[PDB]
């Protein structure tokens, strides 16, 4: 009963980050359904990880034998989450790659962006995941990483992070990104349209993927 106490550290985006979330979330693009491809993309790479690693070491998988991906949209949350086994990421690699590090491929994406390119090149400059806020409001990145505890990462941009221990359900190993849909985006949460994205821009995996769907 009595009252819990949970830890959480705020960080503030690299300055160059900050600007690439701004200008995706303030700025009309057509093709926005390219950030599943992203997403699916950098799960992949994530289970290519664990898969090469296990070969030397296959007590890495002690964790979970399974290297898939799951979709699950939630109408009633209006959360659309991208699940993969993959390797996972410690709470460094969470500072480190999902916000206050600069990346190479940052200004020259976004001056491409203010010349006309589609954002469809976002992948191209090693910054696909922010490409998530073309369609959500706000994103929580679980993640469960063999050498360490769950965290929750998690930003509705505005220029700061937060990380945390995650007090929800356990995952053995792999990412968890939870997607909190604009309001009109809800599109991505029906089968149907979730399907034909799969099926256009997520052909080559190399795992395999499941939508769970509701009802
Ligand atoms: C193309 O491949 C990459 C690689 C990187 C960045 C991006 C794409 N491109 C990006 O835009 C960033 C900021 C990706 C942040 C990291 C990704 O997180 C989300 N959910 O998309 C995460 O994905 C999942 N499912 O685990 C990935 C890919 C983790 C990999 C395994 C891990 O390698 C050891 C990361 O360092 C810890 C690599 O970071 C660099
Ligand atoms: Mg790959």
């Amino acid at each position: 009963q009595p009252m819990e106490e949970e830890e959480v550290e705020t960080f503030a985006f690299q300055a160059e980050i900050a600007q690439l979330m701004s200008l995706i979330i303030n700025t009309f693009y057509s093709n926005k359904e390219i950030f599943l491809r992203e997403l699916i993309s950098n799960s992949s790479d994530a289970l290519d990880k664990i898969r090469y690693e296990s070969l030397t070491d296959p007590s890495k998988l002690d964790s979970g034998k399974e290297l898939h991906i799951n979709l699950i949209p939630n109408k009633q949350d209006r959360t659309l989450t991208i699940v993969d086994t993959g390797i996972g990421m410690t709470k460094a690699d969470l500072i480190n790659n999902l916000g206050t590090i600069a990346k190479s491929g940052t200004k020259a994406f976004m001056e491409a962006l203010q010349a006309g390119a589609d954002i469809s090149m976002i992948g191209q400059f090693g910054v696909g995941f922010y490409s998530a806020y073309l369609v959500a409001e706000k994103v929580t990145v679980i993640t469960k990483h063999n050498d360490d505890e769950q965290y929750a990462w998690e930003s509705s941009a505005g220029g700061s992070f937060t990380v945390r221990t995650d007090t929800g359900e356990p995952m053995g190993r792999g990412t968890k990104v939870i997607l909190h849909l604009k309001e009109d985006q809800t599109e991505y949460l029906e089968e149907r349209r979730i399907k034909e994205i799969v099926k256009k821009h997520s052909q080559f995996i190399g795992y395999p993927i499941t939508l769970f769907v509701e009802k």
